[PDB]
């Protein structure tokens, strides 16, 4: 036994986790179910590292060090429990598999309760970073459990990218389907941010009048405070993108974004648990929307919308700034709302801390915000809502005139924000303490004697004779 680890699946991501696995120090024993796959490797990608390979999984599992760890990273689904169910009885008591794929957390949560049962322990971990992150640093996101985390900290810590205070983008997320169930939440998080930034660069190009490369500078400028983040640089930099013909790329691309994206799961979860995750449910049907590219012409040559921008153009960018970074927090702290439902649903206990950090580092996401929210969860383990912590409190309460701002104008000029407005109406109904809901309580005792309850003695439901 001299290999430290094994992994399981060689396409690209599997080869690359590998190869930096192998940077770190550690001996990794490559295994492919197309065992020719192995050689392959070996002879190129490989060439002249500390790999070894394996010719069957009985040969890989003889080949690691107790108790032995072996990284899945083949396609989600049957082939997952394919090779769990042909390892399990290749194993020993203690011995630790992880799923490194993107599978579907209630699976996840499936095989670490039946591995547990039968003495294997299973992790599920989220990957982030795609190629090249696996390679060089990718974020990870484990979860499962908890009696491996010891046994694969140190691998999986070293492997992980690290922000610049040193800090790994890799921590125990929590029990069960939780680090995959992080990661669907996070990539519904992904697209809140992005459409957040079309939003943004629809109003600085059709209500400012802006030109591309001005608002590239925008952006750039954007990216020098508290909107620091890898979509701003690149927004910032595809903006001033020429063309061959000296003509700007940008504007020659079509605007459909596709109705079949990953990021849907996140919007039906938050509908399934009952947490109001509407930043994301909008930024979902946005692209769908412009999925509809043919009706949307039709319709443009027969709906009309209302305008003239008269006002001090500095300032309403910087209005624009600011709901950005406003609606950013809303849906930060809808996507944690949803985290929170889950623990509370399956009685896990969440990193709510190292889930922000493990967004930083390889994921697209990645930003100095995400920092702050680790600082909240680290000044108040037991915060309940991000709104309710001083620093995203006082920014949402400093940005909150600018943001109202930015969207009746955007509503005057006819822009779609549903991102935007999504966020502030949020923020609005969160923070009233009478909602006018009781109108659908009393509706529904009206025409169906589903009763209410009075404000004084609530859990009590009362049917009254409205007629």
């Amino acid at each position: 036994a001299q290999a430290d680890i094994a992994l399981i699946g060689l396409a690209v991501m599997g080869q690359n986790l590998i190869l930096n696995m192998n940077d770190h120090g550690f001996v990794v024993c490559a295994f492919n179910r197309t065992v020719s796959k192995v050689d392959d490797f070996l002879a190129n990608e490989a060439k002249g590292t500390k790999v070894v390979g394996a010719q069957s999984l009985k040969e890989m599992v003889s080949k690691l060090k107790k108790p032995r760890r072996i990284i899945l990273l083949v396609k989600a689904g049957q082939a997952v429990d394919d090779f769990i169910e042909k390892l399990v009885p290749l194993l020993d008591t203690g011995d630790i598999i992880i799923d490194g794929g993107n599978s579907e957390y209630r699976d996840t949560t499936r095989r670490c309760r039946d591995l547990k049962a039968k003495g294997i322990l299973f992790v599920g971990s989220g990957v982030s970073g795609g190629e090249e992150g696996a390679r060089y640093g990718p974020s990870l996101m484990p979860g499962g459990n908890k009696e491996a985390w010891p046994h694969i900290k140190t691998i999986f810590q070293g492997i992980a990218a690290k922000v610049g205070t040193g800090e790994p983008c890799c921590d125990w997320v929590g029990d069960e389907g939780a680090g995959h169930f992080v990661k669907m939440v996070h990539n519904g998080i992904e697209y809140g941010d992005m459409q957040l930034i079309c939003e943004a660069y629809h109003l600085m190009k059709d209500v400012l009048g802006m030109a591309q490369d001005e608002m590239a500078q925008a952006f750039e400028d954007w990216n020098k405070t508290e909107l620091d983040s890898f979509l701003i640089e690149i927004t910032a930099n595809i903006l001033k993108f020429q063309d061959t013909d000296g003509k700007h790329l940008l504007p020659k691309i079509r605007d459909s974004a596709g109705q079949k994206g990953t990021g849907k799961w996140t919007a039906i979860s938050a509908l399934e648990y009952g947490v109001p995750v509407t930043l994301i449910g909008e930024a979902v049907f946005a692209r769908c929307l412009s999925s509809l590219k043919d009706e949307r012409i039709q319709a443009s040559k027969k709906l009309k919308g209302p305008f003239q921008f008269d006002g001090d153009k500095k300032s309403f960018l910087e209005d624009i700034r600011k709901a950005l970074y406003a609606s950013k927090i809303i849906s930060y702290a809808q996507g944690f709302m949803l985290l929170r439902q889950a623990a509370t649903e399956f009685g896990w206990t969440l990193n709510y801390g190292g889930i922000a950090l493990m967004w930083r580092g390889g994921c697209i996401i990645r930003s100095v915000f995400l920092g702050k929210i680790k600082d909240a969860f680290d000044r108040n383990p037991e915060l309940q809502n991000l709104l309710l912590d001083d620093f995203f409190k006082s920014a949402v309460e400093n940005c909150q005139d600018s943001w109202r701002r930015a969207v009746s104008t955007g509503v005057q000029a006819g822009i779609p924000m549903p991102c935007f407005t999504t966020a502030l109406s949020f923020y609005d109904g969160y923070r009233h303490e009478m909602l006018p809901a009781s109108l659908i309580q009393a509706q529904r005792d009206y025409f169906g004697a589903h009763t209410y309850e009075l404000l004084a003695k609530p859990g009590q439901f009362i049917h009254t004779n409205w007629t």
